């Protein structure tokens, strides 16, 4: 019993992370196999990322300007190419410690775990979720660029962030390992500013699953909703609209709960309209939407408190 | 900027699981040096838990009753004994991933990553606090038994929970590595309940500095109250009574931000008495207990956003 938020455990990926500094700027990358992955932005100088070009700003260093450290081993950079926002430095060794992996783009309202780390040294991991405005509430401070959000699948991590910039609310913007931004962001301090963010509806409702499987039923009623009388009133609090595709995923928490999507739905709609008044839900006061369906199965029973 | 409950990374610790195995029963152990530690109780059979003597149920076994097992690799036992609630059982071989280490009794208040693991295998890491019943609201399932909780120190690792039971609410009580419980628990299934718990006051006192450090000034006001009457209203919430010896660990937040612990526990008064209407602080709508002093300094700015 409980429900958390949890990471997943950060060592296949601790031994990935290295410094790179590169003239005055010191930041993070990833090390996997001979290359290491870092923010492109760590070429830019003390404060030109005003108005950066970068294809001219990279032609004007070589191999050793960018200094490689793993704990106290210099990497040999002996090549080095831009990918998007990202630059991928060819170092003189392997690393001997990386993991089975893959890299993934991840979609809104998906979760990660994200390995916060300073100078190359790993300091603390919490989990997230991708924005519907392509932000993340993460908790970084000056130096973390860098620093990876990835999930793990049997024993292949598949890293999905790479942490670059953040915005003027406090909410932290980056981009995939191909050096492409999740979202409308570029890395240069312009004007620029999170949109406006919506409710995930799917991970609600996911995490109301899983606190009937935890064993609460409290909120449940006797009726039932159409998709499009609910997202009426999703639209209205802010909510995603729901989609048959979300009805669908919760397929097999719906079943293991005897509760149908749409009579969750009216539930939700309910504690919308009628408020949380005074109880918690797994001990939240607030509907909480930054668990996923597959978090909720994955985290929880597969015998339902009945 | 942010502010997220955040574990330490967990490799160090990844790399001391193993899976302790004895008759049908099988949990988790930690695997430091020529030593494994697991809860005792996994000698205790189909339920004889309900009165259980661990002394005779333990000299009724030998080194080869107990298979532990690293990844792919059988540990030979050739010695084992008990030390309070635990086992610890020498295998043939150094566990050549060590790491420097420490066990230490942890305090109520504080605060600890837990590495939640099944059959010797990781599954995921979060935060949490021992709560001042001794419980800890972890996420647990069958088999999560001796996975445990720590904090890192530089690159030392202080072990200090490994997980035995859960009880009738669904918290979850366990002991230090030393084999002492926290709490009045005992490895047996009896009636026996969390105590009524209460809000660790040092605790929200230092995530309300940790909204201020980040640039929250909203529930301050321009009163102060002595000691005397602060406890006299906490008491009345239900929060614990904070002492001198609170008030002073708060000391540096305190001259980071110019704001008085006195003038910050009048405010605090003043959010239980009004309620937190309509408004949150650092995302939350509820007063958070769960983060240390420390937790506030490691995570935040050295410099307050003023
Ligand atoms: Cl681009
Ligand atoms: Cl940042
Ligand atoms: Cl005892
Ligand atoms: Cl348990």
């Amino acid at each position: 019993s409980g429900f958390r938020k949890m990471a997943f455990p950060s060592g296949k990926v601790e031994g990935c992370m290295v410094q790179v500094t590169c003239g005055t700027t010191t930041l993070n990358g990833l090390w996997l196999d001979d290359t290491v992955y870092c923010p492109r932005h760590v070429i830019c100088t003390a404060e030109d990322m005003l108005n950066p070009n970068y294809e001219d700003l990279l032609i004007r260093k070589s191999n050793h300007s960018f200094l490689v450290q793993a704990g106290n081993v210099q990497l040999r950079v002996i090549g080095h190419s831009m990918q998007n926002c990202l630059l991928r430095l060819k170092v003189d060794t392997s690393n001997p410690k990386t993991p089975k992996y893959k890299f993934v783009r991840i979609q809104p309202g998906q979760t990660f775990s994200v390995l916060a780390c300073y100078n190359g040294s790993p300091s603390g991991v919490y989990q997230c979720a991708m924005r519907p405005n392509h932000t993340i509430k993460g908790s970084f401070l000056n130096g973390s660029c860098g620093s990876v959000g990835f999930n793990i699948d049997y024993d292949c991590v598949s890293f999905c962030y790479m942490h670059h910039m953040e915005l003027p609310t406090g909410v932290h913007a980056g981009t995939d390992l191909e050096g492409k931004f999740y979202g409308p962001f570029v890395d240069r301090q312009t004007a620029q500013a999170a949109g406006t963010d919506t409710t995930i509806t799917l991970n609600v409702l996911a995490w109301l699953y899983a606190a009937v499987i935890n064993g609460d039923r409290w909120f449940l009623n006797r009726f039932t909703t159409t998709l499009n009388d609910f997202n009426l009133v999703a639209m209205k609090y802010n909510y995603e609209p729901l989609t048959q595709d979300h009805v669908d995923i919760l397929g097999p928490l719906s079943a293991q709960t005897g509760i149908a999507v749409l009579d969750m739905c009216a539930a939700l709609k309910e504690l919308l309209q009628n408020g949380m008044n005074g109880r918690t839900i797994l001990g939240s006061t607030i509907l909480e939407d930054e668990f996923t369906p597959f978090d909720v199965v994955r985290q929880c029973s597969g015998v339902t408190f009945q």
